[PDB]
């Protein structure tokens, strides 16, 4: 474990996401809304599955060696797997939040797969140039994912509850700023250009992934948007 | 790219489910209608899909080699990843069209990732006459899925508005017709009895592949039968 | 084949699979309730899901070799492959029958998934002390559902019908026995301690796969609880 400078930060995020699961289940004990039960089982899921894709790469089992540049270069692809599944029930966190229709929860589901898909290809593809054509497709995804999230769902919450409405719209900024960041650490670390080590380029995303996780998960679950309307 | 015959069928695929995509995408654009937004978000996703799965068997990521028969055989894998995602779905286009019942939609999905898992495995397996075993089994997969789309699909189409009937019975044929290909295409392929070389094979089913997808989606967002009735 | 002692067991799981596929498959030919229709559908999947992996690690494609120990140690990776889709199934005839709410259902589903996805990195893993981390993981995950099935299913099945009530119960009861079994064959057989020889826990798996899937699938089946109310 130790032999790699970045375990650190690997075992940091295990322990947060780990700490943050357990908080979010000792919390949605005593609930019975079902509306705020579908909240809590989303929002607790997403760092319980990080929990295990940091531990995972932590104890060496989520890394592979890559050849391009003429070098063996070491890629954690537990990344992908981990958000393959918790950026799709992120979205549907926001989502549910505005009542979106079926439709576009299914175009929002399935421009991230295809995100997260093309990003993990380009992560493992062995032509070096190759590479930064599957991150340009992945990031066209990303943004039609944001499009929606501003000119889709901000329309839809202004026609709902107050409390609603206030809540998507600080989840809404929270998630654009946070969700960006993560195709520019990729193009300059050691997964693109190298021009950030691959130390501090796991030290970034374990900063991104717990604030878009536990953070993204506090705001929501202390809120009476999750609550319906009772008396 | 080019050291490969087939090059050039990979790379018209490519084109031409891009060019679908971007068309039924901003088609879709000026539409509000809740139940057409659905068709729209289905049948846009499928040539987006087909279109990332073409790109990579261009660029050669799509492409193991597999022994069997005393040879390394280029086997696309990247094929099955698409189907895997964009036949199911094709199924709920069809099955939303006639407002098939839950359990009815379940049983046609989970046939077809049988259909599409079996046929995988039957496109790695090194030991030769156990790959026409799966053959056979996904090739009774998708009897069944023909069965149902003829005698629980049809009978249902029926006691709907004229319009959606009508469309219905026409994408039913173009489905069962293309899709019935595929396992002769295979049969007689590289995968197979190696009659038909690759490039060839690849040609066959780039037809297929943009026919079933792109004509299908043609067919179906052009008609009323996707917006509600409406005054 | 032969050449493994196990290869009988793989046989016969294979042929009793089969045949419950095929008796579901007719049995629920002269059903038109679209209630009993869900179950007949997500009933069938099931063995018809395990009958294909079976046959896979019978031919020996679903099979593999892990170092550890000091040794090449057979695992058959096709077990998590048919466990990963069938027993999120089994969980909805469940939920299903009680009309669990939805925020429970995810809940459920995310927290098995979390419990055969660790299971396979667990028995994949390299480093033998490893392996039994992930399987004190997967056992978490794994007594959180049991949890759910007894202290939030049980309460809800009786404000339900009475016979929808005494079949849950009895499934519930069946689920519980025999799923609690898997964890410490996993422990005692070839992924864990060793002191089972792979003939012995093959036959053993076989027995538990299908008493879960074939034996829960016949008392659920000729229930009236997978019936709506009708005069
Ligand atoms: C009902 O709706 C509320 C349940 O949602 C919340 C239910 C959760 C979504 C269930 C998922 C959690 C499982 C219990 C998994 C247990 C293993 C965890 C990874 C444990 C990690 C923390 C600890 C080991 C440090
Ligand atoms: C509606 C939305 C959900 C739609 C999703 C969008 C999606 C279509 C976007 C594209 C996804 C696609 C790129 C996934 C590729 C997975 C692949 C990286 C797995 C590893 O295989 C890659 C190479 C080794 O580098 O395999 C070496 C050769 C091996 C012999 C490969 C044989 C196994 C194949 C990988 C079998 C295909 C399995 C599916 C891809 C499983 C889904 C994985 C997940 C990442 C989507
Ligand atoms: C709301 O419902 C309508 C949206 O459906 C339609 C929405 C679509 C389903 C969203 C999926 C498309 C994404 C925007 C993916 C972008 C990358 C594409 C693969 C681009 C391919 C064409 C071009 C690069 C040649
Ligand atoms: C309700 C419906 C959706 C149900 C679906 C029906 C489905 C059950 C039908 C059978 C599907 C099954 C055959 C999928 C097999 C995927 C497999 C080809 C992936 C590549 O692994 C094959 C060998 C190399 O040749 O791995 C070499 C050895 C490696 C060490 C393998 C270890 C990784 C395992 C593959 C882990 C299992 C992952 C799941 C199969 C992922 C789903 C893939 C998709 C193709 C279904
Ligand atoms: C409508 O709801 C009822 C259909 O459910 C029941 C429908 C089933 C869920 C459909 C799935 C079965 C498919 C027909 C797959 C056929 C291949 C099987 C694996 C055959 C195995 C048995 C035989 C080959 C020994
Ligand atoms: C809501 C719920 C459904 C949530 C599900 C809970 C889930 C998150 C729990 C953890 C699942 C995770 C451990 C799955 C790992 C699959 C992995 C074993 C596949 C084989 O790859 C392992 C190594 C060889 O040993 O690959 C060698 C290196 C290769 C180069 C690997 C590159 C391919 C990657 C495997 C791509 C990631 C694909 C996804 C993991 C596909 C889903 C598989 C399924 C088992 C979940
Ligand atoms: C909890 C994890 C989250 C919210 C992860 C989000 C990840 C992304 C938005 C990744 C985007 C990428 C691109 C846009 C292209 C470059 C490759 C990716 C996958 C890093
Ligand atoms: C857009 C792609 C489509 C509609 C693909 C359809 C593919 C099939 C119907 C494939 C069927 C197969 C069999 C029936 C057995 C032989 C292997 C397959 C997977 C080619
Ligand atoms: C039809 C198959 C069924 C119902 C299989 C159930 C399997 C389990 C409940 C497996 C549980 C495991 C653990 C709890 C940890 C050890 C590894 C597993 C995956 C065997
Ligand atoms: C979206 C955040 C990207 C900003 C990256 C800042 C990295 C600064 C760290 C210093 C770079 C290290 C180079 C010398 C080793
Ligand atoms: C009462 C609110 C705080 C509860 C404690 C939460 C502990 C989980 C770890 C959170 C750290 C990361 C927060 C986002 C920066
Ligand atoms: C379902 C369509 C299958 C028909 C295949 C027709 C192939 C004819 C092309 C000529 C065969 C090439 C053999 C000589 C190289
Ligand atoms: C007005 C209808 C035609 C619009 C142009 C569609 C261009 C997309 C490519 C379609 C070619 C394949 C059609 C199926 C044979
Ligand atoms: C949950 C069931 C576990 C019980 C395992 C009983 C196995 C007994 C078979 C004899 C053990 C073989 C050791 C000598 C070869
Ligand atoms: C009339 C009920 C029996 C029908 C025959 C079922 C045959 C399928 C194989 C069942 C054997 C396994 C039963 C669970 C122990
Ligand atoms: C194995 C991959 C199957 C999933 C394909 C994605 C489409 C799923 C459609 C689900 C239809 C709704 C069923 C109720
Ligand atoms: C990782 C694979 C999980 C999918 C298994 C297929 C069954 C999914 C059941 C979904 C139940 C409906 C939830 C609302
Ligand atoms: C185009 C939709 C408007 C909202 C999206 C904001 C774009 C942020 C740019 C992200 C940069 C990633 C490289
Ligand atoms: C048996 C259901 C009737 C409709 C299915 C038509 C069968 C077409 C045969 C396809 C040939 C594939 C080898
Ligand atoms: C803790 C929830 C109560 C019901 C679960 C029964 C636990 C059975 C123990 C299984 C042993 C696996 C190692
Ligand atoms: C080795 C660098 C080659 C540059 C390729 C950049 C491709 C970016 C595509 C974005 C449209
Ligand atoms: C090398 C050819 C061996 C023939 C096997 C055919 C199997 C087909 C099974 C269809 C029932
Ligand atoms: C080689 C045996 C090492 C013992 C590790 C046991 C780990 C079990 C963790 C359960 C909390
Ligand atoms: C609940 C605390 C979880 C912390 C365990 C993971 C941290 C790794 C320490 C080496
Ligand atoms: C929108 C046009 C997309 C065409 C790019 C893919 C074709 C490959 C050319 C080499
Ligand atoms: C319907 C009977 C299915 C039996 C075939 C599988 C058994 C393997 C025999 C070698
Ligand atoms: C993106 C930063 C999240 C800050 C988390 C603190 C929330 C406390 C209510
Ligand atoms: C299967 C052939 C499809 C033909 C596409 C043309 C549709 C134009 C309306
Ligand atoms: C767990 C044992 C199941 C017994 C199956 C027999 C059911 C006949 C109704
Ligand atoms: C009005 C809410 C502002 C939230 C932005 C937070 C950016 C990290
Ligand atoms: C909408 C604000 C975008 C902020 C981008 C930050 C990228 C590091
Ligand atoms: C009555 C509609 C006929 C459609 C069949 C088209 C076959 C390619
Ligand atoms: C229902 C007509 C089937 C046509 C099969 C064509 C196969 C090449
Ligand atoms: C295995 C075939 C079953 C025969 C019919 C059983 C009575 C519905
Ligand atoms: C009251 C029903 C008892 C069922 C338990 C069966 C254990 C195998
Ligand atoms: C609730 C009874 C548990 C039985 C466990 C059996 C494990 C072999």
């Amino acid at each position: 474990i130790t032999g790699r400078p970045e375990w650190i930060w690997l075992a940091l995020g295990t322990a947060l996401m780990g700490l943050g699961t357990l908080y979010f289940l000792v919390k949605g004990m005593g609930v019975s809304d079902p509306d705020a039960k579908k909240f809590y089982a989303i929002t607790t899921l997403v760092p319980a599955i990080a929990f295990t894709m940091y531990l995972s790469m932590l104890l060496g089992y989520g890394l592979t060696m890559v050849p391009f540049g003429g070098e063996q270069n070491p890629i954690y692809w537990a990344r992908y797997a981990d958000w393959l599944f918790t950026t799709p029930l992120l979205l549907l966190d926001l989502a549910l939040l505005v009542d979106a229709d079926q439709g576009t929860i299914l175009a929002l589901v399935g421009a991230d797969g295809i995100m997260i898909g093309t990003g993990l290809v380009g992560a493992l593809t062995k032509v070096y140039s190759y590479r930064f054509v599957w991150w340009a497709i992945s990031t066209a995804a990303m943004l039609y994912i944001l499009y929606v999230l501003f000119f889709g769902f901000t329309s839809k919450a202004e026609s709902m509850r107050p409390e609603v409405a206030s809540t998507f719209k600080v989840l809404r900024n929270v998630t654009v700023v946070l969700w960006s960041a993560y195709p520019v650490v990729w193009l300059i670390g050691s997964e693109g250009a190298g021009i950030v080590p691959l130390n501090i380029e796991t030290l970034l995303f374990m900063v991104l992934d717990v604030s878009a996780k536990v953070g993204f998960g506090l705001i929501l679950l202390r809120s009476r948007a999750i609550f319906g309307e009772a008396e």
